């Protein structure tokens, strides 16, 4: 009686969604949004999920965790996971040949295996879901990336079920996509469907071919390191200088200066991709000075011309891989934030000689929709 939801465990934003009376609805947050950051954090007196972490995450990094899904379902020993480590400011130890993130909670250090932070990431979206509903919610289905092993798959899945969830089914991110625009729907005859997935962390690239509603995944391509953190970083950048040239003083060695620049970088950014111009104010940058200072669309498209023209090459590969040419895709689908980017989607867009993008749903929020389809699906 109860709906079943369906989330997406995003690598920097979750997004939980549910169908019932014939149509989905994305469910926002207590603080009205739509997505909620991938982030759990440890503070002396309490545990912290979603916007709450991410919004002290310059307070407190040793202690604030993200990235979870980079290690879910991997051995300590992984090069990824050893290579990862090195970028983190928080401590992963190894227990067994398995990571476990190190914190400080109430005064005491404390490990936790990925899928016990997933978990706390999906505890949060189930309560997103059990607000806006008006019950407990106890299905779901989770999507995981399309190169996900048994293992992550596997780990992925008791991070659900330790949130209290019972696991319907894990499907790949860019079949929830598909299944969101009713791509699943045709009978006989092969359909070749692009997912383009520029999110906050990676970029993933697929093709499937659906036959009478059966996928195939024929190639995948991207970098599990180019997202919209790339672009942010690119504007703190230009800000530091900006800062440097104005008042003559260098903030990059402070830790927290940055970071804040960072979160209004990114703000920033978001409008940038609905207005041609964003105005930046952060009070008490650095030694009681404010930075008050703006961009336009135009400058931060330059900032990060050679980011966004890096996305084409991935799809090239993956159309070679799959011995397709452009126009042997039927459907073009944008999931990730950063395909809110006009750029991008003009870049890509071009590179596909006019083609249309599905983009009526919001890019972010594909993945849980699809997602959410599915479960109702499961549950009959
Ligand atoms: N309107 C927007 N314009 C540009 N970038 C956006 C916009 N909305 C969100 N983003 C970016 O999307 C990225 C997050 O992608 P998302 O699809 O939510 O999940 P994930 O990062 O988990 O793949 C972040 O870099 C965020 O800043
Ligand atoms: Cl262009
Ligand atoms: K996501």
């Amino acid at each position: 009686k109860a709906a079943a939801i369906g989330i997406d465990l995003g690598t920097t934003y979750s997004c939980v969604g549910v169908f019932q009376h014939g149509k989905v609805e994305i469910i926002a947050n207590d603080q009205g949004n739509r997505t909620t950051p991938s982030y759990v954090a440890f503070t002396d007196t309490e545990r912290l999920i979603g916007d709450a972490a991410k919004n002290q995450v310059a307070l407190n990094p040793q202690n604030t965790v993200f990235d979870a899904k980079r290690l879910i379902g991997r051995k300590f020993g992984d090069p990824v996971v050893q290579s990862d480590m090195k970028h983190w400011p928080f401590q992963v130890i190894n227990d067994g040949d398995k990571p476990k993130v190190q914190v400080s909670y109430k005064g005491e250090t404390k490990a936790f295996y990925p899928e016990e932070i997933s978990s706390m990431v999906l505890t949060k979206m189930k309560e997103i879901a059990e607000a806006y509903l008006g019950y407990p919610v106890t299905n779901a289905v989770i999507t995981v990336p399309a190169y996900f092993n048994d293992s992550q798959r596997q780990a992925t899945k008791d991070a659900g079920v330790i949130a209290g969830l019972n696991v319907l089914r894990i499907i790949n991110e860019p079949t929830a996509a598909a299944i969101a625009y009713g791509l699943d729907r045709t009978g006989k005859g092969e359909r070749n469907v692009l997912i383009f997935d520029l999110g906050g962390g990676t970029f993933d690239v697929s093709i499937l071919t659906i036959d009478d509603g059966i996928f195939e995944v024929k190639a995948t391509a991207g970098d599990t390191h180019l997202g919209g953190e790339d672009f942010d970083n690119r504007l703190v950048n230009h800000f530091v200088e900006e800062f440097k040239r104005k008042h003559k003083k260098d903030i990059s060695q402070n830790k927290r200066a940055v970071r804040r620049l960072r979160t209004a970088c990114e703000r920033a950014k978001r409008t940038l991709s609905s207005s041609t111009q964003a105005s930046l104010e952060i009070d008490s940058l650095f030694e009681g000075i404010d930075f008050y200072t703006s961009i336009t669309r135009a400058r931060f498209e330059e900032l990060c011309s050679d980011l966004f023209r890096s996305t084409l090459e991935p799809v090239e590969k993956a159309l070679r891989d799959a011995k397709l040419d452009k126009a042997q895709i039927h459907d073009l689908v944008l999931v990730g934030g950063s395909t809110r980017i006009p750029k991008v989607q003009k870049l890509l867009q071009d590179f596909f000689n006019g083609r249309d993008l599905n983009k009526s749903i919001n890019p972010d929020e594909a993945v849980a929709y699809g997602a959410a389809v599915q479960a109702a699906i499961l549950m009959g």
